[PDB]
DNA sequence: CGCCGTGTCCCTCTCGCTGGCCTATAGGTTAGACTTTAAGTCAATAC
């Protein structure tokens, strides 16, 4: 499942290389903690094999997902509560589940909605760190770049 | 009704120098140009 040299996402910062895994036996324990780096906050995260998809740690996903997103990319009638709370909420917490589908979803409808008439400084963060990481993820997908990603996420946008 | 202990308040000189969250509604304000008017100006003239 884990091997070395994989480029694996973990969750919320999206691409991670793994580097190697070590004993670091704790209460007796040789508790294997393979270790992740991140080329966005520089920062190595080690973690147990055992319970690594529990923390939400997955592979580099297929094609499969990647027309999966742009078919909902493509996918109209999205209604929201009339309220910003919960809306926000709603989108804050779809981001936070990371999942690529909910993430993606929250991007493409708050980038509409900002395009469409322009809203707020809260909502651009929101749509900056939700489109990073898209992008990222889409890039390692296909292993297409980060520049070439950011081109292909503005083509496919356009519908 | 005295003596004692504790808490509180006021005082502690004069002069001088250098520098260190987000959204939606309704209402008031001003800026900007148009039109009017009191105002400043020039040219010729007569005594």
């Amino acid at each position: 499942i884990f091997k070395v040299g994989d480029t694996v996402v973990y969750p919320h910062h999206g691409a991670a290389l793994v580097e190697a895994i070590e004993t670091r036996t704790i209460k007796g324990e040789q508790k294997e903690y393979l270790v992740l780096k991140v080329a966005q906050g520089d920062l190595t995260v080690r973690v147990p094999a055992e319970n690594a998809e529990y923390v939400g740690v997955r592979d580099v996903v297929g094609q499969e997902g990647l027309d999966k997103v742009f078919q909902v990319l493509r996918a109209p009638h999205t209604e929201e509560p009339t309220n910003w709370s919960r809306r926000y909420k709603a989108n804050l917490e779809k981001l936070a589940s990371g999942d690529v589908n909910k993430v993606a979803e929250v991007v493409r409808d708050l980038w509409r909605r900002d395009q469409e008439r322009g809203l707020s400084a809260g909502e651009k963060r929101m749509l900056a760190k939700a489109r990073q990481i898209l992008v990222g993820e889409l890039a390692l997908a296909e292993s297409t770049d980060d520049a070439k990603a950011e081109t292909i996420l503005d083509e496919v946008l356009a519908a």
